[PDB]
């Protein structure tokens, strides 16, 4: 269930009600442990909940954690490194895909480290629509605060040395 270095896997995002939200066709595994999966993608197919397919335009490093209720996409844009952070269940892997539940809230980090909390309105609506339990609401709000603290500390995927190491590892294996 821990994916192997050099494996190309699919990543599947679901909503709390079990419906698929988003699917990424191809991510090359750079690190796979008990607690952490790191991957790279570039010009992967992406499929939406209506079946429509689009293609990513720039390389990204993805970071998944088995304990924390978030995952992080590090995007290498012409105007600098952006992060897109999903509040989520932790991941599970199997032969089909790395899988997680998307919980609406996300954080955008700009190249200079400034962050914006996104989709608070969508989270409130979906939490009422899909009846998220109170404990999930407590966990997600706590993990918003943890993610902000990691961004401010440049911890984990937000470390400049993380980006230097994994950007170069992905550039070589691709
Ligand atoms: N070209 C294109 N076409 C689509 O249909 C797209 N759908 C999503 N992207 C985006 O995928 C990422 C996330 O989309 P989002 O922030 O709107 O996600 P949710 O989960 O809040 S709906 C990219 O930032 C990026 O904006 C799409 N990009
Ligand atoms: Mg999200
Ligand atoms: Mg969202």
């Amino acid at each position: 269930s821990i994916p192997k270095e050099g494996e190309n896997i699919k990543i599947q995002s679901y909503k709390h009600d079990g419906k698929i939200h988003r699917v990424w066709s191809e991510t090359t595994i750079l690190k796979g442990t008990d607690h952490v999966v790191i991957g790279g993608n570039d010009h992967t197919l992406v499929t939406e909940s209506d079946g429509r397919t689009w293609i990513t335009r720039e390389p990204a490093i993805v970071y998944f954690h088995s304990e924390y209720w978030f995952n992080v996409i590090c995007m290498f844009r012409e105007d600098g490194i952006y992060y897109y952070c999903n509040l989520s269940s932790p991941f599970v892997c199997d032969e089909e895909a790395l899988k997680y539940i998307d919980y609406d809230l996300d954080i955008k980090v700009y190249p200079n480290g400034k962050y914006h909390l996104l989709d608070e309105d969508e989270y409130e609506q979906h939490m009422n629509q899909m009846n998220y339990p109170h404990d999930i609401d407590i966990i997600l709000r706590r993990n918003v605060d943890i993610l902000q603290q990691w961004i401010e500390q440049k911890k984990g995927p937000f470390a400049p040395d993380f980006i230097k190491v994994w950007k170069e590892r992905y550039k070589k294996i691709r």
